[PDB]
């Protein structure tokens, strides 16, 4: 009903992230297409959540740089959104900023340029960034995801957002479509949810889906990468598109991204909520630096592992879909794997437990 938000540490908790581990020793890299960060905004927002502040610096990708617009309601929401969710979740880790410029190269640059570089050494990428499979040129895409196997084995974990326009991704040719990267299977997808919890239990957690105004996650059935060997017990159905094919499914997991239940934060100076899966990735980017920390060495591609865990480390969200186009309901949540949520939202304890040797 009311509109609510949430600092990190409060959907933190509520998702049951390890305690005692902060990311030290783990460094996080997040790519930006566009806008910047100010130390103001960063300084005086991990001092109003009582931890203390991750070095953050910027990484510059084919003449790109750290450039805050200055506009609060700009791409500084996602820079700093990012910034100040990672960073105030894994306050230890250090936290790499890669800016390139907003073309199919750009993206592909920063993500090489951050799987492999050598100075910072990520262990994890986080991206929030992306377009409909069908809208990007096809050499992009095979190239990203080679980018992503690459960083696979070399045990960096990529996250990334699914998109923020439901199961039509934002286009109106009448079909269905799923966003890159997340559709990559070597991405870990995160989808979003509309989450009420407290400190000590979730009250409610449905798909989100606030209409064609207000946004709904990204999630559905690729019509380009083939259904992954590790995703076949899922129950995956075929994609909705005329023609039904088979392919890898959207999202992988999803956490809060309602921005009726969004995340407060401070950019440009200005309080205010954001939400979008946009927050997600760097959400359960801080969660797996975490989990790498306590472990000693990086979990890096988290995908074939996830899908053959317990029910337990998982909540499964049963309740909504991410149709913002029609009224047929595409696609909808269900009891295990659906193409709005995945395996649902991790329980960190539980997944951290579950990866312990
Ligand atoms: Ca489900």
């Amino acid at each position: 009903a009311a509109p609510t938000a949430y600092t990190p540490l409060d959907v933190a908790q509520a998702y049951q992230f390890p305690e005692g581990l902060d990311g030290q020793g783990q460094c996080i890299a997040i790519i930006e297409l566009g806008g910047g960060y100010d130390e103001t905004s960063l300084a005086q927002y991990f001092a109003s959540l009582g931890v203390s502040a991750p070095q953050v610096v910027s990484v510059s990708v084919d003449g790109a740089t750290n450039q805050p617009t200055g506009d609060p309601n700009g791409p500084d929401g996602e820079v700093e959104l990012d910034i100040e969710v990672a960073g105030a979740l894994a306050p230890g880790a250090k936290i790499a900023v890669y800016f390139a410029p907003n073309t199919d190269a750009g993206f592909l640059n920063a993500i090489t340029t951050a799987v492999h570089d050598p100075t910072h050494k990520p262990s994890i990428v986080s991206i929030s960034w992306g377009g409909p499979e069908d809208s990007w040129a096809p050499a992009s895409i095979a190239a990203m995801n080679r980018a992503f196997l690459d960083a696979a084995a070399l045990g960096v974990t990529v996250l990334a957002a699914a998109g923020d326009s439901g199961s039509t991704d934002g286009e109106q040719d009448g079909l269905y479509h799923v966003d890159f990267p997340a559709a990559s299977p070597y991405v870990l997808a995160c989808g979003g949810t509309r989450l009420v919890a407290s400190a000590g239990r979730i009250e409610r957690e449905t798909v989100w889906n606030d209409g064609p105004d207000g946004g709904s996650t990204g999630g559905g059935v690729s019509r380009i990468f083939p259904l992954p060997s590790w995703q076949e017990r899922a129950n995956v159905p075929p994609s909705a598109n005329p023609g039904a094919g088979s392919g890898r499914g959207v999202p992988d997991v999803a956490g809060n991204a309602d921005p009726a239940t969004g995340y407060e934060v401070v950019i440009d100076g200005e309080t205010t909520v954001i939400g979008g899966t946009s927050a997600v990735a760097p959400l359960f980017a801080a969660l797996v630096a975490r989990i790498n920390q306590k472990l000693g060495k990086p979990v890096g591609y988290l995908n074939p592992t996830l899908y053959q865990l317990p029910p337990e480390v998982f909540h499964d969200i049963t309740e909504g879909n991410n149709d913002i186009a029609n009224r047929a309901r595409i696609y909808q949540a269900g009891p295990g794997w659906d193409p709005c949520t995945g395996l649902g939202s991790p329980i960190g304890i539980r997944l951290l437990q579950a990866l312990l040797p």
